């Protein structure tokens, strides 16, 4: 069973994840917890290199799927085989999103890369947490963490776009409190 | 102007593009060397990374990409930009070479994978150094490095069929003496 949170920075997808993670645990799943770009050795170094440099869009879409890359092969697949479920903060739809809607890449080649880099492997179901960007700011401004307005209103449209039109995607209203966020997503997963 | 040199290991490919800056410079051109993976301070991180890690094929090749990239964007299209020579040690052909003859990933895939990377950007000439495996492994041998002849046997092939179907491709023979491999060169660079 794979489990994906995707959504823009603000939009509590860590909490809720990490949230998931807990619950399921408890429920007696056995359960992993993975972060995109991380969750391998080699990808918190590539995590770090796109945290740290001034990286152009080319490069920095390449180290995001080298980073997936890693982590499908090391361990999702190995994970899954196991009957593990298993729990992305942030997967394949928020490189289209980032890298396509925001810095104008390719679409179609960012999914023919995406594809690449799971061997074909697709989440059972994608929670996306939406939230205004006006909202995700106001968040973000308590950790002061700031990020560009302009940005992120296309990145949520991508978002949102994808919903639509990629397959088993639920969008969740992130800007609700904590527990009612998680009574959503709860409610989401009980198509399995 | 761009000038490539490809070939398997132990093929000289490195002393022999060296040699070609130090006369290119002596005879007054403005140039650039630079090797891939490698040749800007990301690319070097990356570098390491595929000489240290336990790594997969898929992995491996976006981080090939990634470097490349970084390459392309930082330092070639501007060098190329004002005029200097731009000298390559490794390019487009081995990472075909490397990923697809050798560790199986679909060649047309690796292709428009550079084509991204280089936004589009071709050498105006590539040297194949060609050598066979049994020579650059007794090359290498007394470096200590040991390579692994099966599969240089796939590279090698992979680079001399690249030769026949790519563009502006000179096979160089590699296995001759330093000074008689650089004026095979020199005379497949007469745009001198």
């Amino acid at each position: 069973m794979l489990i994906a949170f995707e959504g823009i920075d603000g939009s509590g997808k860590t909490t809720q994840a990490k949230k998931l993670y807990e619950y399921l645990k408890q429920k007696g799943y056995f359960v992993s917890l993975y972060r995109e770009p991380g969750g391998t050795k080699v990808g918190e170094v590539l995590r770090e290199i796109l945290l740290t440099e001034e990286l152009d869009e080319r490069t920095e879409l390449l180290l995001f799927e080298a980073s997936r890359s890693k982590l499908i092969e090391e361990k999702i697949i190995p994970d899954l085989k196991r009957d593990k479920v298993v729990i992305l903060d942030a997967f394949v739809l928020s490189t289209i999103a980032y890298q396509g809607y925001g810095k104008g890449l390719d679409v179609e080649f960012i999914k023919n890369l995406n594809e690449f880099a799971t061997r074909g492997v697709k989440p059972d179901i994608t929670l996306l947490l939406d939230i205004p960007v006006d909202i995700a700011l106001r968040r973000l401004k308590e950790k002061n963490r700031f990020e560009n307005k302009e940005f992120l209103e296309k990145v949520r449209k991508g978002f949102l776009e994808l919903a639509k039109e990629e397959e088993n995607v639920v969008v969740i209203d992130a800007s609700g409190e904590e527990e009612e966020v998680f009574k959503e997503i709860l409610r989401a997963l009980s198509g399995v």
